[PDB]
């Protein structure tokens, strides 16, 4: 078994999947585990992302993930900058994209 | 305007998203984009709500579907409650796993 | 238990009601549940909107197949706010129903 | 041009315009009918309709009537329903306040 | 006289308005064609433009020479303003005859 | 925002449109204190050189700049003439104005 | 979101979620019946009146001849438990305590074995 | 004799206990093999009682085997969270043995 209470076996296993994510680019009892690949997957997704507004700041390419989600949602808040008009939220476009359409339009 | 091409795009692949519950056929970039973008936002919120109820209702949690990843993240919260215990953000977890976590928590 | 299934449907409506700004497609189903999750989507966008409204009335805003009470809200507001102004008090009329009535008169006391 | 000016302080304005609103409500059954005085009419008008049609609306649920697919009718008749469900589980009423007005009040009434 | 012709042509042009309700159509000198086409494009929008403020106070919609969906729209700035219990204020930036329409509605 | 600011705001950007771009394509409040203030601009504008034209000679056509330039015209015929200017308000507005001023 | 809360101690949660589990238990002969205290108590108090019951229905089934089973329920249990009491009794020896027997073997081994 | 009998397959039962972690594949008269199988059970039992028992006392919350890890642990969970409260012990009986036992015992000091 373990010692430890469901909040700090949530904080540890949290901490092991993000570090996991860290050393390896991938995120290869039922609480840990949830908590380890949600933590893992979390870190990895959000790096993706900040890498994709950097690539849309730079010019790259999107394709054709969360690369190409941020890249693209970025280049929604460019566009309309580039325009000359002012950024509107709109929540439906969800999360991350919305914030990242507002933060590269502002 | 930029502003209402979104807008528009955006009520487009909401409706897509209604019609087939995919968003792999859909249909400027900026349009394009717009409908991906909130077509796939309607199928995560959409999925994430039922998530949360099937962990609620005691459910086994087990593409764009977070069922899996908001009943498992409701259940922590659950877990965490039942036990007594407060919850305690963790933005670690993401979105919407950390928010979600805290909803089922907190009632 | 139906109780706990109310609890459960209505906290998934509300979450709706903030994902998502309407009530009207709310997605194997039971009747106790889709009730409480449309009832509890409109309510809450009722209660958001009724809000927003008392503060665009309070802010100078002159308000004159949806759930929004952000004009009915401003409306009622802007009567108290008259009354108040004149230098009146209000007198309760549930006649105007609710929350028009609750609202006329928060906004007419202060 | 000369027109009719009055001087009726809000209050009383508010006061006629809202028994104008009802009565065109009990005349008619629409509400088509000064801000102070259309507002105060229609708002009288329309809680009149809403109360009657909820009323209705529970009744039809106590009867056993179908509530309507997929309106204050239709409101008040699937709230009493749950009421309703509750009651005929054995169960007791618990107030939720997140169901709203007039939905909370009219599942509680119909439970107990 | 010039006085004189610009009236008599004047009048022709009315005339032609209250006919034809239009002025493209020239029923000779150049005083003479101005004066009626200017006459009769004035009547024209004169008369749309009463109908249009009597449009927007009978709670009509609002919407060639035509003023009635300018006065209609103008005089319900007036009357919007007017119903909210507030003074209107001259805004010559509207034009003419819009910000007379709106005043005039705003007032009573 | 009250109307009547919402009609100052959406007015003075319909003006600043009419500037910005030589046309008026641009709530309904606002919307039509926008159509209004910028056509009112371009009206002014084009009447206005209108005016210009018939001092300088040129020809009205055979639109607020030809009407201008029509109305300016009679008031210059007439004073070529010798003669001294009528107000005729049945002319209009601007006719009206147009020709008596190009007329003293 | 609104919701109702009680401030019940833990003791008198205990109490209560234990009557409610041992009532169930009564009422239907399962124990698949919010709070973990709750929860726990509901299903332990389940659990040992539905052990204590067959338990003594497998003592009774031992004196009574019954066969025990073969390879919840304390049935089984306490019928040879039982039974190595009575197999003692026979054999005209004493009855000795043995711990290692365990809860409730040692306990029905005796009674069966003095009784 | 039939005493005898059960202490040998007793001690057996608890042998194999100790090598083996199981009781379902328990390697003869009936009166032995209820003996060595009781024996076995009762030694897991204890043990994984105990084992439950200390995992609650160092902040472990629990809440078709023989274990009783979960149970003894949520059990001990019982009287931790009573004394924590500030309140004193109650036997409650309806909870079962070794619940009740284990609650007082986690609920005392």
């Amino acid at each position: 078994h373990h010692h430890m209470s469901t909040k700090d076996l949530i904080e540890t296993c949290c901490a092991a999947g993000q570090q996991w994510a860290i050393d390896n680019d991938e995120c290869q009892s039922d609480i840990c585990r949830i908590a380890q690949r949600q933590c893992c997957i979390s870190y990895l997704k959000e790096k993706s992302c900040v890498a994709g507004v950097m690539g849309a700041k730079e010019g790259e390419t999107c394709g054709a993930s969360l690369y190409k989600q941020c890249c693209d949602c970025c280049g929604l808040g460019l566009r309309v900058r580039a325009e000359g008009q002012s950024c509107e939220s709109n929540p439906n476009l969800g999360y991350p994209c919305n914030h990242v359409m507002l933060s590269c339009c502002e």
